[PDB]
């Protein structure tokens, strides 16, 4: 099974500030919206209230508290551990979206990233973890919005 | 400037039928949508006239006989002249088709977003041989309505 990364980054390594995303870059989303059509995403439980199940995606929610959901497309797991022996049984690629700690977590195990480089400065208390040295960018791409924003693809190796 | 190319190749080749692309694979149209936001595209006259100036993209079609009002379009009378004025004012422009456009910038462009439908479908548009000098350096697969395949590569 494949681990890919996708995070949006501001210039001074935000990516968080308590439950919101503190920007709004129009089509940056577009990104996100396309690299994980019909994909699973493992998401901390937080990420996942946030962002609630949006439609035409399958998500690996992690708690260590008794949280649930109903919803036949959401599967939720005590542990990362228990999240990826289960989604190795059901699917050949997850990607990690979030949040700080699950990036954290997963960040040394993940094989491509999908990194939104956001130029914006802002308030914040959630940051990316630091990238290990073994990544390197096989693609860039830049957007002029209202908050610009570079488009980068790393593949581990 | 860089060139990109965008393209959606279905699984005999074809990519499109007359004025019409003979597929519909959801979500798809989000790569292009996304790859493309606030971008230059260059097309030629008959995929213009297809898609039509969809809003927050600029667009730099070429034809040799047509005209368009909207402040975001322009028009030229050659690819040569499209590419010249565009290096004035962008860094990168996405060849955006149709066939004829594909093929006049195929050994030009730096960098080729292609997806692969899989479907065969009936049609009378193509695209034309990756040339040797490109590597795939990305690739994720789709499971959908119509499965579909994006891969980027990388001109070497
Ligand atoms: N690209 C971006 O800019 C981007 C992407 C995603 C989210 N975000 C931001 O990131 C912030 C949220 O990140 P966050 O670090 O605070 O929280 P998070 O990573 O989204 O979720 C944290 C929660 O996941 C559970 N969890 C974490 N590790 C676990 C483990 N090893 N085993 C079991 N459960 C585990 C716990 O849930 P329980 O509390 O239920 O036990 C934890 O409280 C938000 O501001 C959000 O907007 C930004
Ligand atoms: N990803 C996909 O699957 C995809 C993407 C885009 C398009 N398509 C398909 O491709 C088809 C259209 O392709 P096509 O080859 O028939 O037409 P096209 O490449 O879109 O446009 C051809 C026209 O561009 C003008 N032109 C071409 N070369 C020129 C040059 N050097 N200088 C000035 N003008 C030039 C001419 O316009 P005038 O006739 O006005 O002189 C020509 O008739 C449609 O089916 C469309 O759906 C598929
Ligand atoms: C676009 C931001 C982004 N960019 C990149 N590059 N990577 C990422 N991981 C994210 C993210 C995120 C979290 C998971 C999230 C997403 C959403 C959300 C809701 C609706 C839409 C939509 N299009 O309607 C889009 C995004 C809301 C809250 C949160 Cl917390
Ligand atoms: C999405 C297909 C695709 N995929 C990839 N990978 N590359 C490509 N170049 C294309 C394309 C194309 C041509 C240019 C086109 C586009 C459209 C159109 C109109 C509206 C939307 C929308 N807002 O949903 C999306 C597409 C209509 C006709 C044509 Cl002839
Ligand atoms: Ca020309």
């Amino acid at each position: 099974m494949k681990l890919s990364l996708m995070v949006a980054i501001s210039k001074n390594g935000v990516i968080g500030n308590g439950p919101d995303i503190p920007w709004s870059a129009k089509g940056e989303q577009l990104l996100f919206k396309a690299i994980t059509y019909n994909q699973w995403l493992l998401v901390g439980r937080k990420t996942f209230e946030s962002m609630g199940a949006l439609p035409n995606r399958k998500y690996a929610v992690v708690t260590r508290s008794s949280f649930t959901s109903d919803n036949e497309n959401v599967l939720i797991f005590p542990s990362i551990k228990d999240a990826l022996t289960n989604l190795k049984k059901i699917t050949d690629h997850v990607i990690v979206s979030g949040g700080g700690e699950i990036y954290k977590s997963l960040i040394d195990q993940v094989d491509t990233l999908h990194i939104s480089t956001i130029d914006i400065e802002p308030e914040g208390d959630v940051y990316f973890p630091e990238i290990p040295s073994n990544f390197r960018p096989v693609f860039t791409q830049d957007f002029a919005s209202n908050i610009n924003y570079s488009y980068q693809i790393w593949q581990k190796g």
